[PDB]
């Protein structure tokens, strides 16, 4: 797939890349991206792996680039196998060899730091958008609340962040949809941004689907 980004914030947003499982990187691991900028890159077929953007970035006086969201620790721009550190919204994709069914969404089980949509562009089948179109900042509760400097919301943990337990991640022995289901806090980001993941085993799961190596759009601040 060809994955076009457009950032529609009017904030500049560095986007970081990720390949799962210690498979090869794409082209880059992270890049600059100022506000109404586009850039393209090319996956492998197949691929599995994961997309975020970062805000609030700096070089410091020693050359390390450090973000207040959703920042990678590489002290790079590039990311370079690092994922982002919590919380951070996070755009994935399964992508399979010969023309079957890509599995995408944007996921808020790493929480929220900005609104993004992931747009299938050709393709066969469903092809339904994936989105967290809203600022979920604004109705996130005070204890998941990450704060800047000056007292304002600039991202919202989940609670599997937050908390870490079986209930709130899904891991054992909660580790099945019967056995995970979704909470008061999951409900918030269901709330917000129905047609993203809310947590582990949203219902919605699998069905931001597309066959036949569609390309995709990602745009932050949709």
């Amino acid at each position: 797939a060809t994955i076009s980004f457009k950032n529609n914030c009017p904030y500049m947003v560095w986007p970081g890349t990720l390949t799962s499982d210690q498979k090869p990187q794409l082209s880059t691991t992270g890049f600059e991206l100022a506000s109404q900028a586009s850039f393209q890159l090319d996956t492998p077929v197949p691929w599995n792996g994961r997309f975020w953007a970062r805000t609030g970035c700096s070089t410091d006086a020693s050359g390390k680039f450090v973000c207040a969201t959703a920042d990678c620790a590489s002290g790079q721009v590039m990311c370079n196998g690092n994922g982002a550190i919590p919380p951070a919204t996070l755009a994935e994709f399964n992508i399979p060899a010969g023309g079957g069914q890509d599995f995408y969404d944007v996921s808020l089980v790493d929480g929220f730091n900005l609104p993004m949509s992931v747009t299938p562009q050709g393709g066969t089948g469903d092809c339904k958008t994936a989105s967290c179109p809203a600022n979920v900042n604004a109705v996130c509760p005070s204890e998941l609340q990450k704060k800047g400097s000056d007292g304002s919301v600039v991202a919202c943990l989940s609670a599997c962040v937050k908390f870490g337990t079986p209930q709130y991640c899904c891991t054992p022995p909660q580790n099945t949809p019967e056995t995970c289901p979704p909470t008061n806090y999951s409900e918030i980001f269901h709330n917000a941004c129905p047609d993203a993941y809310s947590y582990a085993y949203d219902d919605k799961r699998g069905t931001f689907t597309c066959n036949g190596g569609p390309n995709y759009a990602i745009t932050f601040c949709p």
